[PDB]
Formats: C-alpha cells, structure tokens, sequence
C-alpha cells in the first residue's frame, strides 16, 4: 500500500517531453500507492538534482530523481553521469533515505525514448524508480525503532 | 563464527538468480553456526547501500547480494559504480565488513555460472558469505579484548 | 526573477577567449534576472576551481563553475575532469548550495566553441549554467524556511 | 498532529513519578490523534539519551520523561548535567525536537507537584509531549513542500 | 543598512506578555534597518528553540532567539538555561551564522519586565539582540568573499 | 536473561578499595545475568576512563564506567566530575553504545563507602550501573535492524 | 613573531574598556613588528565566536577581547558560558590559537584593574596577545617545515 | 615497562616555579619508566594548552598537560578551569588518545605547591598524570590491533 | 632506520601463491629496516583489505596493502580494483597514515608473476609497497610535533 | 606573491623526469620571490596525498609532483585514480590550493616533453606552481581582512 509514506520527486528538465514522461510515470506509481500529494519539485539539469534532492531527503521517507543525459559529440556525458550517480549515492548515505535513480543514461534519443513510458516505449524507468523508492522506504521503516 | 551477527541483503532484479546467491549464503551462514542470519530484500542493486548502512549499525558483517547485466546502454556503468562507492563508503563509516556478492557481467550466462547452480563453476554468494565472517573474525581478534 | 539571489561566478583562464565567452554568457543571463553585479572570480585552471567555489558558497546562494578542458595527447584530460566532477559535486553538497558546472569538457577546440555562446556557436554552456544555478537558488529558497 | 510520528523514552527511577508523567504525555498523544506513539523504557536519566538518539532516527519527535531528585552527594548535578547535554546534542545531531520532561527538583514534594497526579499543580509530561508535537508541526510547515 | 540581510526571529511563548514584548522591540528593529518582514517563528519554551534556530539558519543570515526564562522553587531554571546556551553556541559554529540571545535568564518577573522594553522598563533585550544579530551578519559580509 | 550482550567494564583506580568494591559488584551481576567473561580493563583515574570507554564500545554492546572521585580542599573535585560527565556523554553518543556511569562523586569518603556495595554499605552503584547498561543494549537491541 | 597573521575581534559592551584592551593588544602587536592587524568589532562578548571563527580561517591566531561584569541576574554566567564553549570549539576546529582577553568581573573596578589604563594593575588584551603570538610561534615550529 | 610508547608534556607558565615542579614529577616518572626523551613544550597559559595538545597527539601516543590555575579576585578562575577541561577533553576523544590533567586548579597558593612535588609537597600530580598518560597508552595498546 | 615504526601488514588470499610471495618481500623489507615482528593480517579478497586496514591504522604508523586481483571474462576486476582504490585512499586521509598500495592489479597471471619476486621475476611490489610504506612514515614523522 | 607559505611533495618514481619537475617548480617560486619553499619527497605519486594532507596544516599553497607512466597493466590507471582522489579531497578537507603536477602519460616521451627540459614544450612543474601561487593569493584577497 505504502500510504503513509513521505514521497518526494525531483526532475530536471533537459529532453523536456522525455522528463516529463517520466515524472508523469512517478506521480502515477505514488497515485496507484495510494499518495495523491507527493512534493514535487523541477530542476533544469541532471548536476541540479543532488543537491534539491538532499533538500528533499530532510523531511521524506524516499526520493525518486528523474532525468535524462543522451550522449552527444562530447565526453562531457560521461562527467554529468558521473556527477550524479556521486551525487545521489552520497546524499542516500548522508540522509540515510532511499535516493531512486531513474535518470536516463543512454546513447542515443531512442534508447531514452523508450525508456520513459511514453506511449510506444518498452519500459518506463520512472515508475520503476519510483517503486524502488517506496518499497526501500517500507523496508527501512520495518527495520527501525518501532516498539 | 557462531556469535557473529550476520545481516544479508539482496537485490531482486534477475530474481531467480538473485535467489540463487541468496541460497548459498545462507547455507554457509548455517554450516557455520548461524541459522537466523538477518535477511533483507530490495529491488535492485542501487537501493542495496541504504539498507546495508541500517544493517551495519547492528550486525559485525553484512552480505550484499545481486545481480547487474550488461544491456544496451551505459547505464549497467552507473549502477554498478554507486553500489561500489555505497558499499565502500558504508564498511568504513561503520567500521563493518560488507562483503561483496553483487554480480557484474556482461551477459546471463556469466551470471548463471557465478551463483553456484548445478553447473555452475562458482557461487559468489557463498564465497561473499564465508569473506563477511572470515573478516569478523578477524576484526574481533584484533579488537579490545579481554 | 533572481533579483534577491546571491550569484558568484568562479572561471578559469586556459583557453581564455572561450573562457570569456563562457563568462559573457554567464553575466547576460544573470542581468536579464535581475542581477548586475554578481561576484567574478578568475583562476587558472580548471583544476583550481573547486577550492575557489567552495569559497565563494560560504557567502552566495550559487556559484556557476566555467572554465574549458580539451583533450590533449595523453590521459591527463580525463583526471582533469574527474578532480572537477568530484569536486565541485563535493563543495555542492557540502555547502548545501548550488554549484553549475560550465566547465567544458571537450575532444577538439571547434566542440568547445561550439559550446561558449558565440555569434555562430550552436550553443552557450556558460548561459545555460547560469540560469541552472539561480533556478535552483529559487527553488531551494521557496523549499526551505519562510513566513 | 495526526501523522507525526512521536517517541516517548521514560527512565523508572521514581518508578510512580516517572509512570504519572507516561500517562499525562500518552493522554496528549491521543488527544492530538496518536494512539500508537513508540514507547521505551530506561532505568535511569542518564540512559535517556542513548535511547533517544535511536528514536530519533525515524520519529519527527522525541519525549524525555523521568525524575532526577536531589540526594546526600553532588550525583544530582552531574545525572543532571549528563541529561542536559545529552538531549541538547540529540536534538541538533538529528534535527528532531527532543522535549525535556526530565523534572530536576530538590524534593520528592516537588516532583510530585509536577507530574499531573490529582493534587499535582501542573504536569510536565503533557507539557512536553505538547512542546514536541508543536514543534515537530513547526519544523513541517517550515521544510519542503509541495 | 542591512536591506539586503535575510533575518529570521524564533520567540519562545512561555510568560507570553513578556515574550510578545520582545518579539515587538526586534520587529521594529527589523523594520527600522530596512527589514518590514523577517522570518517569524514562535515555539512554546527555550528549550525548543535551537532546533528551530537550526533550521532558520540554514535559509537565514542571523537568526535571533527570543524567550523569558525565570527561576522557580526547583533547579530546573539552571539546566533549562545550560540547554539554550550550549544549543545557540553550537548552532551558530555549525551553521556559522550569528544566533543572538535574546533569552532573558532571571531570578523574578520584575527582573524579566524591565528588560523586555515596555513603557517603564530600563532596556529591551529583544531590540538589542536584533542588533547583535543584524551588525554581526553585516560584518561576516564585509569579511567573506566578494568583489 | 543478557547473556549474548557484549559487555565491557573500565574501573579508575583511584581510592582502590572503593574501586575494587564497585568492581566486584559490576562482574557479579554480569555473571548473574550469564555473562562470565565480561572485558575488565583498569584505568589510573576517572578522566582516564572516557578515551578507554571509547576504544571498548567500538566492540562492545554496552560499557560499565566505575570510579570514586571525592571532594578534597580544592575546586579539582569539580573539574574532575565535568571532565568525565562530558566525555563519558559523548561517547555513548558518538559511538551510539550505553555508556553507564558507575563514577561516585561524593562529598566524604563516607558517602563514597556508601555507595560501593562493600560489607555495611547502603547500595552498590557499580551493580546498578551494570544492570542499566545491560537492560538499555538490550532495549536497544529490540529497536534496531531484525527482520 | 613578525610573520604572524594576526586577528583582533573586540566586543563593544562597556566601550571604554574594551577599547582599553584593544590598545593593550595593538601595542603588544605593533611592539613585536606585526603588519596591520585584522581588527573587528562586535556588540556583545557572544558575537565574538562566529567572527572569530570566520577570522580563524586566514590568521595563525585570533584574540578576543570583551568585558563582562555581573549584574542582577544570572545572565553574566550564560553569556560567559557561550564565550567559552564558542572560544574553545573554535580554536580546536580550526587548529588555531584563541587567546581569551574577555573579562569576567563582578564590578567595574576590576575590570578597570584589569584593562591597562595607568592606574591598572594589569593589562589583559596585552597578555592575551602574547600567548597569541607565542603559541602561533610554538606550532609553527612543532609542524611541518625544512 | 613504557619504553615503547611516545609521550608529549605540555607545560604552561603562569606560576613557573610550581610548573617546573610538575615537570620535574612527569620527566622523572617517564624516564623511571624507560622514556628519557619526552616531547616536551611550553605554553604560556592553561587556555594555550588545548590547542597545542592537539597537535602534539597527532604524533604521539600520551600527552601530560601540566599548568596552575589558582584562583583570584573575579569569576575568571572558574572559565579558565571550564576552558581547559572542555579542551583536553575533546582533544583526548578526537585523537583517541591519552591526554592526562596535571593542571593544578586550586584556591590558593599553599595549595598548588602542596601538589607540585617540592620535597615537602603531600604530593606531586605531575608525576601522577604522566603514571596516568603512560599506563592508560599501555593499556590502549593491548586493547588495539595486534599479532 | 625504521626500528620505531609500527608497521602493519594486510594480505589477501586470492591467488594465494602470487599473495605469499608479495608477503615474503614485505616482511624481508621490514627485516632488512629492524622490523622482525610487524602485525600481519590475513583476508579473504582484496575488497575486504580497506576495513582491517583502517582497523591497523588506528595502532599502526604504516600498512602495507597486499594483493592480487587478475582480470576475468567479466567486468567485475574493475569493481574490485575500484573498491580497493577508493577504500584505501579513504582510510589514509581519514587516519592520517601511509596505506601503501601492493595490491596487484594485472591483466594476466604471468603479469601478476613478473611482480610478484619470485626467483624469475621482473620486480617486487610488496617490497616496493613496504618501501614505500615506511619512507612514508619516517616522512610524516619529521615533519609532525617533536623537540 | 613573496607572503605565500609554499610547500612542495614530489614523487621518485622516474626520478630524472621528478627531479625536472621539481627544478621548474622552484624556479617559479624563486621568480616569484618566495621563502625557500617546503620541499618533500615521496617514493610513488599514491604516498604524495597524506603527505600533501600534513603539508596543508602549515602552508597557503601546495604543490603536486610526480609521473605517471602507462605500463603493460591497468596499475596506472588506478595509480592516477588514486591521486586525483586524494588530491581533491586533501584540497577541500584544507580549504588550500593543491596543484596537481602530476604527470600522467602513454610514453616516456610525453613525460619529458612535459617537464620542462630544453627541448621540452612544455614545464608542468612551472605551470603547477604559478597554480598554487595564484590560487593562494585569490583566498587571502577573498578571506577576512581590513
Ligand atoms: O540490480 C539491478 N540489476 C540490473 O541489471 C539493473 C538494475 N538493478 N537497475 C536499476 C536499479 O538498481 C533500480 O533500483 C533503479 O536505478 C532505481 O533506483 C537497472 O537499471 N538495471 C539494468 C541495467 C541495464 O539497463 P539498460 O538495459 O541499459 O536500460
Ligand atoms: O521558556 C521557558 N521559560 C521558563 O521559565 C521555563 C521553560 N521555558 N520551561 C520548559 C520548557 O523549556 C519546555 O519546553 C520543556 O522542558 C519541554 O522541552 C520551564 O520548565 N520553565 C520553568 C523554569 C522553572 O521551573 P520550576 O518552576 O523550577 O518548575
Ligand atoms: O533517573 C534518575 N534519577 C535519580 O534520582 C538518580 C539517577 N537516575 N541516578 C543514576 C542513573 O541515571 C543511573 O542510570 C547511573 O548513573 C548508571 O548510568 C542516580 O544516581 N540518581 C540519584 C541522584 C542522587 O544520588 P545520591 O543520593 O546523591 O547518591
Ligand atoms: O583479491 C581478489 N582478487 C581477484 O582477482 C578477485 C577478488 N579478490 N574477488 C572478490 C573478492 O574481493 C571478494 O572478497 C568478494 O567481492 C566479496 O567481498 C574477485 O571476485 N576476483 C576476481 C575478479 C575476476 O572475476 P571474474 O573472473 O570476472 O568473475
Ligand atoms: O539532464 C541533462 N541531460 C543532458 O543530456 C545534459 C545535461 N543535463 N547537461 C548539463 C546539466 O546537467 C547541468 O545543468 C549543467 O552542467 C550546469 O550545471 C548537459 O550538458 N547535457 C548534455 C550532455 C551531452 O553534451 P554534448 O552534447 O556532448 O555537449
Ligand atoms: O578517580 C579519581 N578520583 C579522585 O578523587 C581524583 C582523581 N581521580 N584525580 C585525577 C585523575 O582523574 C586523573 O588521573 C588526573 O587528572 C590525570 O589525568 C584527582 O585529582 N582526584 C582528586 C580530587 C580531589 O583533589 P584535591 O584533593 O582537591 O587535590
Ligand atoms: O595558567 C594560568 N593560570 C592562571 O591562574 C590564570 C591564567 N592561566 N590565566 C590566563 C589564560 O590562561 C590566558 O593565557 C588567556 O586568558 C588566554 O589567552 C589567567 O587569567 N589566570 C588567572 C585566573 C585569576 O584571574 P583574576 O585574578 O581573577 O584576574
Ligand atoms: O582548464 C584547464 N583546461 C585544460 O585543458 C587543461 C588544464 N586546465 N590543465 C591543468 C590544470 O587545470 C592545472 O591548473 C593543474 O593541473 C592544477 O594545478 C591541463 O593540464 N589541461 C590540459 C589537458 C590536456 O593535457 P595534455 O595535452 O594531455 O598534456
Ligand atoms: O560583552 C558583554 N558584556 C556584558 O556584560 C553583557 C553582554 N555582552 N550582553 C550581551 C550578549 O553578549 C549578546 O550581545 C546578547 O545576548 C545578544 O546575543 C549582555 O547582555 N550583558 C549583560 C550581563 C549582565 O546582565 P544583567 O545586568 O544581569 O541583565
Ligand atoms: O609515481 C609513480 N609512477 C608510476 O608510474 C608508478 C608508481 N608511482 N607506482 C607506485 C605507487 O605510486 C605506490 O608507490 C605503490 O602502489 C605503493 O603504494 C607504480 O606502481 N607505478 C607503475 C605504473 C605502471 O605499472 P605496470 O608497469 O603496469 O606494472
Ligand atoms: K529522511
Ligand atoms: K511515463
Ligand atoms: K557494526
Ligand atoms: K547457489
Ligand atoms: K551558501
Ligand atoms: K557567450
Ligand atoms: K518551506
Ligand atoms: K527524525
Ligand atoms: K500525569
Ligand atoms: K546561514
Ligand atoms: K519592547
Ligand atoms: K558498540
Ligand atoms: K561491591
Ligand atoms: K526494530
Ligand atoms: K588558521
Ligand atoms: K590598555
Ligand atoms: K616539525
Ligand atoms: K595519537
Ligand atoms: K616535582
Ligand atoms: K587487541
Ligand atoms: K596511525
Ligand atoms: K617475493
Ligand atoms: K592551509
Ligand atoms: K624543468
Ligand atoms: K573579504
């Protein structure tokens, strides 16, 4: 059921229709959960969301981070995804609160595409991330203080 | 090993892989004294660090246990990274040994044969649960005593 | 708008006329929100940033990193972009406080051009940074403690 | 108040003082609609704190409850002194209101005087529940939203 | 002229005329140096006030603590007092932000009236605590980084 | 029961008869509760007690602090008293262990007899720090991470 | 000690004493060749802290000076008691001297006694200085260096 | 024996005749016990001794802190003696290490010197803090990481 | 002349003949300096070294790290060498203390082979490791608080 | 730059292509008028943080020295990974600029094109130090002072 618990999602911006596909897929997953109120909050870039997301961790049970980096001509792909997979593993462990990835890592705008549960995508990593999220949440809470 | 407290946790992605390192774990943990190890499930390998930190505040081990496959884009990289710097992070800050039975392959086929199945050459989970004690009894012997 | 935003802008000097492109677009944007005096600091290499940034997060609500790396001959590129990955994640995280990465990272000077916002640049890193930075200022202010 | 999640940790030296100041922080809980607050037990005040850190880990607020009473020696001061910077780090570590319902008194005619019992002229138990919820609320409307 | 300082006030609310008293000095204050709406916060004894304190100050430039403690039959007035000093202190060096005190700590009520600034009182604690509090955050920005 | 808690026990030596006293008491209810070999380690005086405290809890689930501190002609006694309150409280915090003080602080050599469970004594404080610090490692037992 | 980065943060609560100190202080400096030091000024001696703090980053020691005196309430103790803890967290985070020349007195005249004006006995922001300057010289020579 | 173990004394040098005395006690206890070159250094105050401690226990596996504090005209003894003992105590938990008090804090005179080891001393609490630092760094070394 | 040094030895078993054999070197090292009895500590894998290194740290001037990790069919070496960098990199900084790394990180066996010391071998690197380990601390030595 | 408290860490490993680093290194801090600098040798580029780590207490600046060749395994990379780590955490741990001049190539030939020979390209010793100087002089300008 997950009802009581605390659930906060963080999406940047960058590949906006892809983003919002995902946020779209969070917010359902917590609807189906039975949280029709989680904070939700847009950042412009994937470098944005750590430090919102420990902001966010303060006073929630979960966050789910949602985002999309596709690879360009650069190598400047590798530095934003390894900022943020930094990122999100430092603040979880800070905050000692489940940070969900479902940020997109992919070489191409198809590989994205079909990944963010628009119409025609195989899978949607934002739904994903966000039961991650919830069941980590639940699964903590059972192994704390409770007597 | 039969006071050590032993805590496992694993991952579920690749399911009846994952169930397959979870089984050799805790046989060795039993053949070894221990029938009640603490077992925790999570969805992938990523949420793994948080809950071994939780774990590690009340257990002289932990037991991580998973599996990640290679598939079509960078993101196997990323996973496999955040639970290296997770689980390295969380065995210092907790002074804990958190052994490493988190599978990295390529390919299911490497990943079948490194959770100790029928065929199977090796099973991680066991050789990660066997690292775990080993390692608290270490700790233990060159901790203050007596 | 930004207009109560404290911005510092901290950009490094190899490569410097894309440096000061990067930097041109920096302040741009940061005008057109409001803001015509935000604090500048040089250094000269990227390498230099982070303790910079860190600095300056003491006393601003952001701080945008600019700066150009491009590979060279041999790996050094690649540690060079690590140390100001790592860093500037570091000092965000750390400090609570926003620090956008502008620092190009590239394979060839014509991809870093192509970045800093000149007249035929199909982008400008040093902008986009920019308005990454004061957003994520604003989000964080509405976020956290008012009346 | 009805989703804060509140602690209650109560030493039992004094055992019927420490119980009259329970039933007073209980019976506020309820009335601000929590039936089920975590409630542990310590034997002293100076366990208060150890406990409290523990709570604080997944409770929105923590109350200290018991009954320092002065004796023959300066221990008074010290239990005191322990309790106070105790709860004080605590509450800062964790950033969770930690309400001190610890009465610090020189008679047993005062402590009693403070613990809601029927000729009792307040109830510092219920006070202190009421300054954790509030304050937890407090804290609510102060973070992040929505 | 501290327009620009960003100031919090946490007032206590035990001996409730006393403490409004002093919230009253502090927000004219405010108001005098440019500041019409400060970050008002009211908790009901000293002893919640660091943790609010800790809050505001990661959202604020000085934070100021208002309250009114008096000595009773018991020692408890002693550890109350002991909680307020050690929390403001370690507050204010974590958060390296100035937290005044303006928590009056005396043996009567008469006592406590002539330092809350009504018509016949000898000074107001509250209006010199927003002082302290505004001046020092005025100087930590002449000291820190800027152009 | 306790008889899987991990138990330490560091005793000062100062004013030894008392201390072996409080000792005594400390090892008799361990071995009452199933604990025989508890860690005994002997220390010179009190302030030596919290930086040895501190190297048993990183092994231990609770440690006993035993020790006699009595007021002389000067203001030594008090100091003595704050150095081990404020270490032996922050190490129970730090390394998140009951830490039970067993420290007599008495006015007179009578008051310290007292109190040290020897033959004609009122109590034994190094008993009942022993029965705290086992009871609290076992309440802290039920709170944490089973499942 | 010529090469010492010195800092002077001076509370204003009773002005003409605590400029007194601070001329106690200059002249100690100026005496032992110092370049200009970093002098800042705060209301009261619980301002002190923070500013020393921020001081304690770019100086190899900070004084404070400041006068507090006794009045009718317990107030003198608390904010003694924050200038010690504050001073004290200070000079132990940042590895730095932080010579105490703030005053604690029951009356004025010991104060004035205690300020270096001609009639004094002594003079404190001098003395205060001096261990500054002397114990930057000690770590300077106790770290690293050819 | 001690020969093995690295000691530190800082002494500081108000009251300089009953300082020396206490480091005469701490040398000749250290070289009874096999050490016969101490790192030894000097203070100018008591509130000095913290600061310096702390550097000489990076390096070393015991520190004796040797002073005199004796009280005066005005409260000031009492912050003096709360500065210090705050200090070593934070320094020995920080390190990990022995940081022993032969900081004389008396009310008089007659009584420092009564505590200095002069040939008609009752007793000599430098010698006493260096028995303290040595076997509690013994002590500590047992308890550590051995084969 | 590193007769003082407390020197601590970690070794992994992986690979075991190629492990002794890097373990023969270090301890001949430590020999040849006055080192006949340094701590030596065995583990299973080199992922398991950066705990009972931190755990010598604490009562060691220098470890040596031992290993050896040989590239497989997967992508799991470059974990397990990510691990051990990351972990002892950690440990030193945190401790303050040389960890010298000679933990094998080869391709192939006959590679781990060369730099192992055996009779045919290229070179040592647990000799190197030691070396290294010892200059260190002899280094540090010099530099920190003495007379 | 002359008031600059420089310190320098070099490695030993190819210690001809070290010892040029090290040659540009001073010749820039000479240049620049500075007090005979800390200067420090290391055996490898992985022993230069913690030694960079106790540099930092006592010095505005430190500067980074060593080379890095790719061999025939993956050891380099995980050298340099090493180093990059340690470094940027020493930097920030310390609030001071360290200067990497840590060379890191495929070829010898690189190396020495680097390092500031006569017939070199380049001195990254040189280029490392005008770094660490630079850096210094930007804090003290940003810090507290008059
Ligand atoms: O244990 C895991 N094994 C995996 O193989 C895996 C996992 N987990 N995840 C993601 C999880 O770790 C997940 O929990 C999310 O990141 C949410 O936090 C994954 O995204 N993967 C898949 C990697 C391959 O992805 P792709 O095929 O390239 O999209
Ligand atoms: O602002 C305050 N002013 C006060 O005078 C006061 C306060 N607060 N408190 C208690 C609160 O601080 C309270 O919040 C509880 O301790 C719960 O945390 C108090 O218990 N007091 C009363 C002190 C005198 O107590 P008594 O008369 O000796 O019982
Ligand atoms: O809640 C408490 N109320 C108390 O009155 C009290 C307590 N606790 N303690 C000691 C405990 O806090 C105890 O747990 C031990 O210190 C062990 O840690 C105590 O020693 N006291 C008694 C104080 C009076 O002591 P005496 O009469 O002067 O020996
Ligand atoms: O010292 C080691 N050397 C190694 O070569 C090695 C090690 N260790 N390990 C694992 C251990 O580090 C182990 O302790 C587990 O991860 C449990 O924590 C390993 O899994 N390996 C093997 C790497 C090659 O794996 P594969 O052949 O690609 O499956
Ligand atoms: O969410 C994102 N997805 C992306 O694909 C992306 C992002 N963000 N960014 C930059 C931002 O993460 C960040 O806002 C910026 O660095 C400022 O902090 C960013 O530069 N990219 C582009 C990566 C590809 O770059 P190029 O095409 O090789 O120039
Ligand atoms: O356990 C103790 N009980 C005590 O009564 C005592 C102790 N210790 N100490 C000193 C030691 O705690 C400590 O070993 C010394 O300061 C060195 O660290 C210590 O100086 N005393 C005496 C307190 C009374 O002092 P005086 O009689 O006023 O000089
Ligand atoms: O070792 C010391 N022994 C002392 O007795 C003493 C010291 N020091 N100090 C000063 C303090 O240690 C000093 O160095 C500065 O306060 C810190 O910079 C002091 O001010 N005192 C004197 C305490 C009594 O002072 P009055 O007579 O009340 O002014
Ligand atoms: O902003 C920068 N952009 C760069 O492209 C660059 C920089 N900096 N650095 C040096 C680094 O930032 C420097 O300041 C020192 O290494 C740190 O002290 C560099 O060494 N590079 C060059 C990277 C390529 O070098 P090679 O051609 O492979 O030698
Ligand atoms: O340097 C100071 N010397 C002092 O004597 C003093 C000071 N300061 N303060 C103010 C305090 O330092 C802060 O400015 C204030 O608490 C706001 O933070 C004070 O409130 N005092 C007054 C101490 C005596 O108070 P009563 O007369 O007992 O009310
Ligand atoms: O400054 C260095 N430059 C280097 O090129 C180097 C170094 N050091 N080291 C040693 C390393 O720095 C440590 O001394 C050692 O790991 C012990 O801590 C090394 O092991 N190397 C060798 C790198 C190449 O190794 P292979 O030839 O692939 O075995
Ligand atoms: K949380
Ligand atoms: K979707
Ligand atoms: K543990
Ligand atoms: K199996
Ligand atoms: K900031
Ligand atoms: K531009
Ligand atoms: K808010
Ligand atoms: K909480
Ligand atoms: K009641
Ligand atoms: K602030
Ligand atoms: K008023
Ligand atoms: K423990
Ligand atoms: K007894
Ligand atoms: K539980
Ligand atoms: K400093
Ligand atoms: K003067
Ligand atoms: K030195
Ligand atoms: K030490
Ligand atoms: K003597
Ligand atoms: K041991
Ligand atoms: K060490
Ligand atoms: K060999
Ligand atoms: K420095
Ligand atoms: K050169
Ligand atoms: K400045």
């Amino acid at each position: 059921d997950a009802s009581g618990v605390r659930l906060a999602i963080v999406a940047s911006s960058w590949h906006g229709k892809i983003c919002d596909a995902l946020l779209d897929g969070a917010r359902k997953v917590a609807a189906g959960c039975g949280l029709d109120d989680p904070t939700v909050v847009r950042v412009l870039g994937a470098i944005e969301i750590p430090v919102v997301a420990q902001e966010l961790a303060r006073n929630h049970d979960a966050v789910v981070a949602l985002g999309v980096v596709i690879r360009g001509q650069t190598p400047h792909f590798d530095y934003v995804c390894d900022a943020v997979t930094q990122g999100l593993t430092r603040v979880s462990l800070d905050s000692s609160t489940p940070i969900a990835n479902g940020v997109l890592t992919t070489n191409t705008e198809e590989q994205a595409l079909d990944r963010a549960g628009l119409p025609t995508s195989a899978e949607d990593k934002g739904a994903q991330a966000t039961v991650a999220a919830l069941a980590t949440a639940l699964t903590l809470r059972e192994l704390r203080a409770h007597s």
